[PDB]
């Protein structure tokens, strides 16, 4: 459980924003593209795995379940890939209720910038911010009791 | 000292490599930019302090201390700016000793990747999971026991 992610891709302004959760502390990472591919998807897990201990990642869909460039960075970065089937629903709703808040984040600080990353990494920087502990106190907190 | 980073900017292939470097753990964030600008600077402290919590950046040069978007960027963020002096002469060396590791790095993994982004990527991996502790590991406790 400290090292268990679950991707998700959701769509803004003609764009794809590729999202990273740890699941234990609802903790986020999040990048924007033209448009989700094997290879972006690839990318975003490399930058992802340097930067937390990522044991387990749950694919936000079939194609990048399947895709070769996903494996190939998986098996680079010592990632378990695995499916993001909810056989609890209540998965569903969690990731659906985060795509929302997220976007109305976005939202709220859109006219702080020109360019929808900007806007994006300021809705990342606040929901992980948000209290009463933050995500983000949350999933420090965790891999340290992991490690001890 | 949980919350002290140090900004880098080194150069190779003809484009630059920023890094933002957690001074009491060893700790990196890297990005592959065309040219280091005020701007993209901005940019890449907004993300770095949206995933750590960054207290204090000591920047790489004047032109960044300078800068009104990077200024703007440490306001937005709750980020002190400060310059990067280095008033204890051992700074010096070990931001370059760091700078020849990584470039040493990338070299090894040089041919597992067409573009040097993904190369970068793979020396943050490894520099962070070298090991007896991983600068990872270092970051995470030392942020866990200041929460506690
Ligand atoms: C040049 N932009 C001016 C601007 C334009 C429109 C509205 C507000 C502002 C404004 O000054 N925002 C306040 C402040 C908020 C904290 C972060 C820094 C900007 C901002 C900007 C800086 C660096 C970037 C950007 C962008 C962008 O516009 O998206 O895009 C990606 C590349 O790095
Ligand atoms: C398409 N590339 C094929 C390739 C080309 C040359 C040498 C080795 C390989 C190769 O298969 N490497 C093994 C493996 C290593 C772990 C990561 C996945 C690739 C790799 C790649 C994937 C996603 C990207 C890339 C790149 C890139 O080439 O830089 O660039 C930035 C955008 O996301
Ligand atoms: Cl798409
Ligand atoms: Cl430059």
């Amino acid at each position: 459980s400290p090292g268990i992610w679950q991707l998700d891709c959701t769509h803004l302004e003609g764009k794809v924003i590729l999202v990273a959760v740890h699941v234990a502390s609802g903790y986020i990472e999040a990048e924007v593209i033209p448009a989700e591919t094997g290879q972006e998807t690839a990318y975003f897990l490399l930058k992802l795995a340097g930067r937390w201990p990522v044991k387990t990642v749950h694919t936000d869909n079939g194609s990048n379940f399947t895709s070769t460039t996903v494996k190939a960075a998986c098996w680079w970065a010592g990632i378990k890939q695995e499916d993001g089937i909810p056989y609890n629903p209540q998965s569903q709703g969690v990731i659906e209720s985060m795509n929302k808040e997220l976007k109305k984040i976005i939202g709220q600080v859109r006219d702080q910038a020109e360019h929808l990353k900007t806007a994006v990494q300021m809705a990342v920087f606040i929901h992980n911010h948000k209290r009463g502990y933050s995500a983000g106190e949350r999933i420090v907190d965790i891999i340290a009791t992991d490690i001890q």
